[PDB]
């Protein structure tokens, strides 16, 4: 066909749209029906599109993805299981990026030479075992994965997987972009097929265009508080219609990165003359040409079917600002004061911040300036303390170079490290003392309890770039840039215009500094060094096979109430440090979940000793003892970002099933990849029969089967049992991941040993 190379680092690894077509063309043969966009490219890209069986929301597709991508906080365990798998070399273009570990105290190049001194044994680690396994790397200070990704790897038709659930980010190019826990990128790495559940479609229709103030960000602000953050679970979100002619490349990138938010599978839209102009200012004009030879298989078909449509007419809507707690709970700016005020919400505004990956783009930067730039021109700087963060090295260049981040400097912002920094907590913020209730604004996508700060009482609320520097200068949530007036130095009321900036930089965008690392494809030979003694990286032990026996008497370790996110399984911050060694991080396991029995985060009793501790301590007590145990969830558990952490922790513990009312996707699938049993009710009314002093016996492990549910025996105290049952999602695959102990423990047995 075309030789067109699927990046500048790749030269020999070709765009396959021939093979694209070559499989919608089996399918749609089969299913004689129009395919949605998701559809072409998921079905697209399976290993047997001939004899698969496809049903939206049912079978299990075995697909073929085209790359891999990991961030240095999920990229370290990935890479131990890689490590154990005892494969020579990865099976696909895959690349790590040191994003993560690059934390906000003094801005740009002070903080990112203090993080290369700090972690200099992970960063070692994984430069050596990038080398070694031939997976390219992008130094520190390289920038955010998914920014690097857009500029570089995402094109029309890619499906991409990526240790890191805002991946969806890739679909404002065209293409389907997944999070996955690090043992799923090991599936692909090692070259075998890689399940997922088949998507059901949501279909959102925008019109119109966006006008003023109003941003690509509002389109899923909007989206979020009308699905909420569990109405896309088990769903692709497709966005269609006249109206996304009207959104820039970077911008459709920001409405399907922070689809994440409400458990989408990911996003993706049509490619589109947009998209072209982008690939063609990213030095990829070549892949532009080639999309447009192959331009029907990359929009969806006539009359094609979703399983829910919204409609969201972009020229009524208006400027959007979400939480506090959740990103689904929704405000116009322009009411967001008075809500604030009656809720008890702080009204000042300590820091705004712009940028990460959701936000940081070239378009994003120029508006923010020109919001920048009026307030500068009346002599104001912010009142809030203002903190910017570039997506990448080629960004940063690119808006210093256009005079952006001046204006942005001379208006009182701090210019971090191309790094997610405040983003996942790595932020040494030392103005509020822990506790003290304050008000954050971001640009930012989640704003979980304690996740920017640690600090529980901070209210974060996520909105555009822009629209987090109209309120930086104003120091207060009750400022609607829109109707409100300003006053100038010299005593005159000014409103803020709209901002208006270009998409895409005239000149050419100006690279920046050398930090790509290719792989020695030749050489090879590294040596991976892991000290036995290091504190921060540990080389995984196997868990243990099934024993082949129903799990009787269990402890229940928490029954957890109301929301469970990763970030309470497992959290961030400070525990980053750890995310290379198990036994270390294991420390944090479920700290800030909700215990039912006293309405505490990290207070649980002991069975045996029957004095209440923290739920570390007391799964290692269990663990010790011989205690095997369960944790109950109610809705939704597991929600959130996709760290493996959260599953193979529980497993380390000594953890044998999380029964619940649901799972979010990425984290059932990192419980079942681990060797645990993620169980939920077959009747959700039956979490009020379970009790914390009660033990539990599941049984009809033997006969294990997919489809067919399990019995728990729930025995009370008191003598009573009650018999309940529990529904489980496995497929035969699955299974045999469960017998073996782990999918790992099963990949090495496939292995002849
Ligand atoms: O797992 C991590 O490293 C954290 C993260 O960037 C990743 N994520 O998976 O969403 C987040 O947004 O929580
Ligand atoms: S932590 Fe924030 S900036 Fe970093 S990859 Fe995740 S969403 Fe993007």
């Amino acid at each position: 066909r075309a030789k067109v190379a699927m990046s500048h680092f790749e030269p020999h690894e070709y765009i396959r749209y021939d093979l694209l077509e070559k499989n919608i063309d089996i399918v749609r043969k089969r299913l004689n029906r129009p395919l949605t966009l998701s559809e072409k490219i998921v079905y697209g890209h399976l290993d047997d599109p001939a004899n698969q069986e496809i049903e939206r929301g049912k079978t299990y597709l075995r697909l073929r993805p085209d790359r891999v991508a990991m961030q240095d906080a999920t990229a370290q365990m990935a890479m131990l299981q890689f490590i154990s798998s005892g494969l020579p070399k990865v099976a696909v273009p895959s690349t790590i990026h040191c994003d993560h570990l690059i934390e906000a105290q003094l801005g740009g190049e002070k903080d990112l030479r203090r993080a290369k001194d700090i972690n200099q044994e992970v960063y070692n680690f994984l430069a050596t075992a990038g080398a070694k396994y031939g997976v390219g790397f992008w130094r520190p200070g390289s920038g955010i994965i998914h920014q690097i990704i857009l500029e570089n790897y995402a094109y029309p038709g890619v499906l991409l997987i990526g240790t890191d659930s805002h991946t969806p980010n890739g679909g404002g190019l065209g293409g389907i972009c997944i999070g996955v826990g690090g043992a799923d990128a090991v599936d692909v790495m090692a070259g075998i097929p890689w399940e997922l559940k088949c998507p059901k479609v949501i279909g959102v229709k925008l019109t119109g265009s966006l006008s003023g103030w109003t941003s690509p960000k509002d389109v899923i602000l909007k989206v979020a508080g009308i699905l909420t953050v569990k109405g896309g679970t088990g769903a692709i979100v497709e966005y269609h219609g006249p109206g996304v002619d009207s959104i820039s490349c970077t911008g459709m990138a920001t409405i399907c990165n922070m689809g994440a938010e409400i458990g989408a599978t990911t996003s993706v839209f049509p490619y589109n003359h947009r998209m072209k102009k982008y690939l063609s200012k990213t030095g990829r004009a070549d892949i532009a040409n080639l999309a447009d030879e192959f331009k029907d298989h990359l929009v969806p078909d006539s009359g094609c079917h979703y399983d829910q449509l919204i409609e969201i007419n972009l020229s009524e809507l208006k400027p959007h600002i979400n939480g506090p707690f959740t990103p689904d709970l929704a405000h116009p700016v322009a009411e967001v004061g008075s809500v604030a005020e009656k809720e008890g919400w702080p009204l000042d505004i300590r820091v705004g911040l712009i940028g990460s990956c959701t936000n940081s783009s070239y378009e994003d930067m120029g508006r923010s300036a020109a919001v920048a730039k009026q307030a500068l021109a009346h002599g104001l700087k912010c009142k809030s303390q203002f903190t910017i963060t570039p997506g990448s090295e080629q960004i940063r260049a690119t808006i210093e170079r256009d005079g952006y981040a001046q204006v942005l400097r001379d208006v009182g912002g701090i210019v971090l490290a191309n790094a997610c920094g405040p983003c996942i907590g790595q932020w040494d913020r030392k103005d509020i003392k822990k506790g003290e209730k304050n008000t954050i604004v971001t640009s930012y996508n989640r704003n979980f309890t304690g996740r920017n700060d640690a600090n529980p009482e901070t209210h974060a609320f996520v909105t555009s770039p822009e629209i987090v520097t109209a309120l930086a200068i104003a120091g207060t949530l009750k400022f609607n840039p829109e109707t409100d007036f300003l006053t100038g130095k010299d005593g005159k009321k000014f409103k803020l215009e709209a901002p208006d900036a270009d998409e895409l930089p005239r000149a050419e965008f100006d690279p920046g500094q050398d930090t790509y690392q290719h792989p020695p494809k030749d050489s090879s030979g590294q040596r991976v060094d892991v000290s036995p003694t290091s504190q921060r990286l540990q080389l995984l032990e196997p868990f243990d096979k099934w024993d082949g026996k129903d799990l009787e008497d269990l402890q229940i370790l928490i029954k957890v109430k109301g929301k469970c996110t990763t970030d309470h399984i497992s959290a961030a911050g400070p525990w980053l440090k750890f995310r290379g060694h198990l036994d270390n991080i294991s420390n944090n396991l479920l700290i800030g979940a909700i215990n039912s029995e006293n309405r505490k985060a990290n207070s649980v009793r002991n069975a045996v000793t029957q004095e209440f501790g923290p739920v570390p301590d007391t799964a290692r007590y269990y663990k010790q003892h011989g205690i095997r145990w369960v944790v109950i969830g109610d809705e939704n558990y597991g929600e959130g970002s996709s760290r493996e952490h959260r599953a193979l922790e529980p497993r380390f513990l000594g953890g044998r099933a999380i029964i619940t009312k649901s799972f979010a996707r990425i984290h059932e699938t990192n419980l079942k990849k681990q060797g645990l049993l993620p169980l939920t009710f077959a009747d959700p009314a039956d979490y009020n029969k379970i009790h914390p002093v009660d033990k539990l016996t599941i049984q009809g492990l033997k006969d294990f089967a997919p489809g067919k549910p399990l019995t728990c025996i729930i025995k009370h105290p008191n003598g009573t049992q009650e018999t309940i049952l529990l529904n489980h999602t496995f497929n035969e695959t699955q299974i045999e991941w469960f017998r073996a102990g782990s999918a790992l423990n099963r990949m090495k047995e496939l292995q002849q040993k």
